[PDB]
């Protein structure tokens, strides 16, 4: 078991990442009663992933934990230390090992995009998946992941950072409410998809 | 003014559109009770439209009208509902073709779906100019950036609507397209993105 303090490091994701990502995708899915729609693979991971610069196209930050530079880098790995809330469990440890470093557990991902304001003329951040593992919810990880996406964000000049919520996620929307983001209510997403999608033609 | 049929044009927008990208957005959010809100400028355009290939960043396809390559325009014939009086006419006439009226536009950008594990598109803004609307104009334009999408193997075309505007809801629908209620939109902007610091 985890205790004390623990290391906490978010990094960008590298195609070695890809077999855990696979994993937290499917977790998040499931917390969020998703899985029959949930078709990732590692191999539809390799073909739409790490094919443009990182910030400038889908980009995957990886959190990762253990028990505790030049010019031009794009993203230097964001290391902070947490005092944890209480001794963490985790019986998914050896499946959740990092390939970056042995020593560090892999507890969680971001994947966001660019998006553009119309109205504020600039381009702004889409977070389309932020997840944390069961065991490491609730001592700050999550708000070093979000933050992490922000920093950068603001330093590439972002009008704004926006993501979805289900309605009924309530432990997520009080989080993102006290980091100082609005939920807003009058809007209302709209999917073309599946066998519409096919059949809109000219 | 304009009676019978109209021919329509869906074509990419180059920086020779910004002034009518820029008076159309002002029209939309006008219409989306959010002008206050829009801070939008020709010059603001120039800085953040065109910098990326089409199709791989934010993009504006334009529509315009007259009476009867990575992007090839569509071109359609359009028998009119009832005739169209466009009094903005002169101060919408087209920079590719003289004898052509922009009536509209649409701007969208790539999206990502992890469940799909497939890139896909997000629309941002449709808008077609008040005389020219419910004559199946809105419907070439939308189903131009579909057919683009299509082409580019999406996954699924995504947008958002406002919950009062039944027009567009309706719109939306009978295209195919599904309104989840489920999803609320999370934003952090303005104060509040400013103070968020690591
Ligand atoms: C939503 C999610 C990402 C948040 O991450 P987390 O690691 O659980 O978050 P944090 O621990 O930073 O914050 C959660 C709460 O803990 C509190 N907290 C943080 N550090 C703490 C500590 N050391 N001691 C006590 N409380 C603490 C925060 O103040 C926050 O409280 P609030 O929700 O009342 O503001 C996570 O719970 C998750 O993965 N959930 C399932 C998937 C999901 O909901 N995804 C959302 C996609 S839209
Ligand atoms: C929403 C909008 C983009 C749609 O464009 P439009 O040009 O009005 O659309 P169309 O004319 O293709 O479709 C509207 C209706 O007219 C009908 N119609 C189209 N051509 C027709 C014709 N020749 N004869 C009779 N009815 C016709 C369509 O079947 C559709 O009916 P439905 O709403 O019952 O399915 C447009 O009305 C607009 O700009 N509105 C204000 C801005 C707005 O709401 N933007 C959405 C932001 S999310
Ligand atoms: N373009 C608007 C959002 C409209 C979304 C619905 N089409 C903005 O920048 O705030
Ligand atoms: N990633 C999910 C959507 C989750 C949105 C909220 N985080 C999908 O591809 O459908
Ligand atoms: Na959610
Ligand atoms: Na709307």
């Amino acid at each position: 078991a985890m205790e004390g303090t623990l290391t906490a490091t978010v990094r960008l994701a590298t195609p070695a990442d890809a077999p855990s990502i696979a994993k937290l995708i499917r977790e998040l899915a499931d917390f969020e009663e998703l899985s029959h729609a949930c078709v990732v693979t590692e191999e539809k991971l390799h073909s739409s992933l790490w094919k443009l610069p990182p910030f400038q196209g889908p980009t995957v930050l990886m959190l990762e934990v253990c028990q505790q530079h030049a010019e031009g880098e794009v993203f230097e790995p964001i290391v902070r230390s947490v005092v944890l809330k209480n001794p963490i469990d985790d019986s998914a440890r050896e499946g959740f090992r990092s390939p970056s470093t042995g020593t560090h557990t892999t507890v969680g991902f971001v994947l966001f995009f660019p998006n553009y304001s119309t109205f504020l003329a600039k381009g702004g951040y889409y977070i389309e998946d932020l997840y944390v593992r069961k065991p490491y919810r609730g001592t700050g990880l999550g708000t070093i992941l979000l933050k992490s996406v922000v920093q950068q964000a603001k330093k590439l000049r972002a009008g704004r950072v926006e993501w979805c919520v289900l309605d009924w996620n309530v432990n997520a929307i009080k989080f993102y409410e006290g980091l100082g983001a609005k939920v807003m209510p009058e809007w209302r997403i709209c999917r073309l998809t599946g066998e519409a999608l096919e059949a809109c033609a000219l």
